[PDB]
């Protein structure tokens, strides 16, 4: 129970990878405060799966791209729990299109949620962590941020951006004993991959030395490592969890 | 005359590194189309220095963060020169602050000029280069995009973003023979640099000195020429050994 | 105990970081097989510390640069314990000098122990792991393998080489479900660290964002992560444990 | 003529990429001193092609894995041309095999030539370059040194090692203004379907492409670049 009584904030906790991160942290003893934006019922369900592990949990609506929402979100976290030991910046979206026809709003929305939202949530949690002289920030990037991917210029830019932001953050907060790292998932069995056709899946599997999509638990286990004392001398790093796709 | 007959578009060409890029490309025979945003007098100085090399040059006012300005800019470039063979995305700004104190405006302005502007200009030039089945795009990043830097969350995010965008662009445009690369300057002597801050910066550079705008221009020229035709999706650090 | 019943081979396990890796893996329930050279005294101390955790342990004399020694070492590991679940390639030496002054034997000795030793041990364990359709290899590199270091051309080349070899190995063994990763330590405390001049310590700590040397437990914890189910979708990676020295 | 009056030493100059590096440097006005090991007839052909550009050229037998050969090679280079301005460490071999079947000799031969050879030549040229307070060293790596490649554990280890060595050399020699960099070729056409699929540009590169990257890193055009690896691989590794 390596996180017993820690307080973890998880953005995008209402479903997918974020829900499984919340549950995994709860399994290790962390109390959870997470957000949702468009899915209230999904948040109820995360909250019940988390509560089964005997920790305290609270959900709150917040759009991470909106500074006002992010400010109220962290204020309430601190009101409820007094501290934030772990922040997981997991909220993210895709709006895939060829660069040549990519719409300005497809660009803006992905940059604003994925990159700016991570900046906003980092900014809002920074003072509490600096006063605590302790904290872990885990940003959710993607291995395509490392290598590029046709049809995803906005997403790639946002995730490469997050990796750069992770480094600056790590440099700024390191003197107060705060670890800041990123996880870079490859292709994980999720709603994203559930929508794909056989030819597309086949070509994706061919890029993975292990020959299979990862699981949400693989990603949660990386976040857990980076949220715990087991990684206390690691900062400013991106951990790729991608079956060998990017070496 | 490595670029004789070529047309190069340079964003941020009115001063500094962009001015020296434009002059260097002109010295190799390229006609230059470049933008300015708030410095018409500087733009006219650049134009004169470019024209001295025997090529044609035009400057046009445009904000690279604004989609409508970018569309008009590239429209006018094609009306003036008939084609675009080289795009150098050099326009960029900084609005430094500790991340805990960084204002939403400081974040947005830097992301929109440095990163969105590079996207918009790349998008604008892409169909033209695809039709030509030839082209070079050189994006200006920074070594702080590679390693991070305290006080520059926005700038670092934008430049690391540019590096990723460079790679996606290279992938999308490679089937039509277009090269797409990035140059990552370290500490370069300019008006902006010329404290104890300087001595601490020098201690980070194995060569022991700031670089010159000509060093950066020379990297850009290499990546814009036939000498680098099998190079794509790469970032070239021009930093005196600061980041290895 | 997350490695209950596993067998770990740790090269260089008789002292320093190697010893602390062997002890950490023993505390998670792994039986330990390790090599030594010269006097058995350090090896005797390691075996004692390991056995206090209630697992089985055997030391064997073997020089990792020597093919014959390696062959016999792995044969005896199989004879003694049945299988090899984890291999930690930690054997390593330095012979520092500026390039101008570096002797040919100083070059060869370091390349042979650090790089060739990793190759020979990897080769020796590979058929066993392939047959098992399971296994973890963790190679010990160094952050100077990533960025270079004056006076260490041989050491740097060897550890950079080890990082490349890690990637080839991961590629060749991925189809049998074997994970292969590297750990890159930064500046880690030894019992001489405290004795250094203040000027010396300050110049080293200036290069580290976290502002302190790491511990051998920090390194052992990263190895443990990479030897466990928690990292089963991670392969071909180098994990830097360096307080942010290299980002 | 960017390199008029310069003296370039090229290892592995008798064939393939090294031959074209030598020619390209000559084209820019450099005198050329290069080695061969097993191919004197190919070395004569290289020398004739270099001599077309009006520069002086000499070939000399040397195994870069042998310290005595390397010392004599560099000694003769200095005797012949007075100085060395540029060193290109291009000699290299492959001896492929799956890790589990790879022989100790296949490992040793590739490490000794590709990595130890680059160390030995770098060591030999370093004193004269330091005394000059000028020089350029370009090492030949490979993109598989960056990402790994099944069947090539020896080659990959050797080239990844060269990249690390490049960084150390760059740091040790930067105080006297010597630039040290590496070129990492992808698939280059030398003397199919699956290789091409991995290259975004959709074609193998040419020896001229590699030669042009070497020339850039050997010239004043790159004087602020050191400790870098330039991948010339049609986008294979980004
Ligand atoms: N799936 C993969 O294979 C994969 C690969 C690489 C990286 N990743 C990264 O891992 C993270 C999670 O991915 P996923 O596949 O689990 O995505 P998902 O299933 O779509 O879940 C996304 C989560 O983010 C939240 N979210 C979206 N927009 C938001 C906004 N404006 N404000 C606040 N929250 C918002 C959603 O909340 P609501 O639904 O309540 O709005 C939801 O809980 C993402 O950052 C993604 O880029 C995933
Ligand atoms: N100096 C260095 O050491 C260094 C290091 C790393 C990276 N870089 C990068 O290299 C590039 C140029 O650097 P520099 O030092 O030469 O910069 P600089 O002298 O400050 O010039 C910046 C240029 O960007 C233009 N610009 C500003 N806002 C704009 C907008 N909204 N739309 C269009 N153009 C705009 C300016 O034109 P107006 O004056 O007309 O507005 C100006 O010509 C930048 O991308 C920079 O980030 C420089
Ligand atoms: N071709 C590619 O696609 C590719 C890809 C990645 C990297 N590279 C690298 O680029 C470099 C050139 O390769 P290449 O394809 O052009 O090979 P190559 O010329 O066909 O043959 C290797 C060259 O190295 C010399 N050589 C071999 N062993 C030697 C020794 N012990 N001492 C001295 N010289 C020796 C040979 O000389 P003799 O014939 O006289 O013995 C020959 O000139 C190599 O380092 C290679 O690893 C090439």
């Amino acid at each position: 129970m390596t996180l017993q009584g820690k307080v973890a904030v998880v953005t995008g906790g209402s479903r997918g990878i974020g829900r499984d991160i919340a549950i995994n942290l709860a399994k290790e003893g962390a109390n959870i405060f997470f957000n949702y934006n468009g899915s209230p019922e999904a948040a109820e369900e995360t909250a019940k799966l988390v509560a089964e592990h005997g920790v305290e949990v609270e959900a709150m609506k917040a759009n991470v791209a909106i500074a006002e929402d992010v400010d109220a979100f962290f204020k309430q976290a601190i009101e409820r729990f007094g501290r934030v030991d772990i922040l997981v910046n997991n909220a993210g979206i895709t709006r895939d299109n060829l660069l040549m026809r990519m719409k300005e709003d497809e660009w803006d929305d992905v940059i604003n949620i994925n990159l700016k939202g991570t900046f906003l949530c980092t900014k809002a949690v920074s003072r509490t962590m600096m006063k605590q002289r302790a904290g872990k920030i885990i940003n959710m990037a993607s291995v395509v941020g490392l290598i590029g991917n046709a049809g995803q210029a906005n997403y790639v830019a946002s995730k490469a951006g997050v990796i750069g932001l992770t480094k600056t953050t790590a440099r700024e907060l390191a003197p107060r004993g705060i670890n800041v790292n990123a996880v870079a998932p490859g292709f994980i069995t999720t709603d994203m991959t559930d929508k794909l056709d056989e030819k597309t899946k086949e070509a994706m599997l061919a890029q993975i030395p292990l020959g299979a999509y990862g699981t949400t638990e693989d990603i949660a286990n990386a976040v857990l490592f980076l949220a715990s004392d087991a990684s206390k001398y690691i900062t400013g790093q991106t951990l790729s969890v991608d079956g060998g796709m990017v070496m």
